[PDB]
């Protein structure tokens, strides 16, 4: 498809089932460690994906702490717009 993947997750008993990872001295948060059978896997989330939006707000330039806050503070559901960094670039 041509639209970025939009992963819509409902929180389970063990959370969403993925980790969020940031680099050194460079903006960007990425998906890691997607648990098998989790809401994250069922929604199509993949390790290595760059997180572009959370619940309709752009997080490409935000700190790790801000993005976690935006994912968490939400009410047991989150919509994550993600892209393959290999094939996608913000200009
Ligand atoms: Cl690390
Ligand atoms: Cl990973
Ligand atoms: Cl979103
Ligand atoms: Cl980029
Ligand atoms: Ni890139």
């Amino acid at each position: 498809g041509m639209l970025p993947r939009l992963c819509c997750l409902e929180k389970g008993p063990n959370g969403y089932g993925f980790h969020l990872h940031g680099e050194k001295g460079k903006l960007g948060q990425y998906i890691r460690l997607v648990e098998p059978g989790s809401p994250a896997e069922k929604a199509g989330l993949l390790a290595g994906d760059r997180l572009v939006e959370v619940n309709g707000e752009n997080v490409e330039k935000e700190t790790h702490q801000q993005v976690v806050s935006r994912i968490r503070a939400a009410l047991n559901a989150v919509r994550l717009l993600v892209v393959d960094p290999e094939e996608n670039t913000q200009l």
